[PDB]
């Protein structure tokens, strides 16, 4: 529900190990991030955070935004969101992505796509590939590690 | 039917006002550029400005060039051209545009296709989504602000 | 047996892209035209320096061909392997033998330059296949934009554009 949580620790880290530290929720971007990526910044509607977002037209007053959502609406991909800001990074869905996204409530080569409220669920028109399986950081919070590349065809 | 008018105006510009000054034929490129994208040149046959274009090939004495058309033939967008060496400007379809293209003679959220003359109709295989109303500048010659993002 | 050895020697060098060869003279080409129809040319005629390009593990030898992700038992990481078809995920356009890396274009990504025919005429709709080789016509727009050019009784190379995705 937030990129960072809203209730502060009441234990240090140990920084120790170096390994599965990097299954969290505030783990923004990719895991493969290449230098000719292309990025974009769209006032956010809701909290799509890791989640598949489409573009939402209000009533002319006030530009275009970004929410939640799938199917023939996708758009792109968000990757992080600045709060204070409420401003929604979103790497488009011609650019090919690869890191961790929301999963409905699975096994590697299986085939994903985007439902309703821009959760991945298992298999149309997204080229989407589990690269994992399901990581359950609450009751209702699953992340998967996902490679996105393009649209399928019909 | 060209990007820099020919009839050279009478009249001084008066620059006192900041709005709705760039819906002019003029404004080749985009309203949003990316220092990441790609954009390629290639010889331009008839005038394919602010259309979608496609590959067209000759007898084979000369080189593949673009043509404004459109359906399952459809490589990319025309953003400018270079009249002296006629030289279209394109952006592939594997690249998202948005920007001001030419539409056919649509609200805000309307679905778009590409023609065969590679306007913008209302609507099947192209990702256009209009984000603005049909700005007339000519009797026949009608724009709109689009963005493209791949195929469906 | 030695005669054996150098007939494995012979399909094995013209498997590979780049193959150690001495010879006996200086080979002269003076031409500067069609001095490109060589197996060791480069990925693209066209490149772009806005391109993207990744790296991955091979299996098989997918040198100029349509490679697809496949999986093991998990103890080792994804690989790309020749193949087409609705498996396709890019085109290797060049190969590292040394680390084993196939250097690849993702299929978001268009792409122009010579690749692997199946053993056609400029302006023709090309498919992926089972082995990643070009075959004449579909979910994939790639346009033929010369001829077929022979370089081995079973090696034919084809200057294609490859972008994207074709709806429907």
């Amino acid at each position: 529900l937030m990129k960072n949580p809203q209730q502060d620790s009441g234990l240090l880290s140990n920084s120790i190990d170096f390994r599965d530290q990097n299954l969290i929720f505030s783990n923004s971007g990719g895991v493969c991030t290449s230098s000719k990526d292309k990025i974009e910044n769209y006032p956010a509607k809701g909290y799509p955070y890791k989640r598949g977002v489409k573009l939402s037209f209000g009533d002319g007053t006030t530009e275009l935004e970004v929410e939640a959502g799938g199917g023939d609406d996708l758009y792109g991909v968000c990757s992080d969101i600045d709060e204070f800001s409420g401003m929604a990074t979103v790497i488009p869905i011609t650019n090919n992505f690869t890191g961790y996204l929301t999963l409905k409530k699975v096994n590697p080569g299986d085939k994903l796509n985007f439902n309703q409220h821009g959760e991945l669920e298992k298999v149309k028109s997204v080229n989407a590939i589990a690269l994992s399986k399901a990581h359950k950081l609450t009751e209702d919070l699953f992340i998967v590690l996902a490679s996105v590349f393009g649209n399928r065809a019909i």
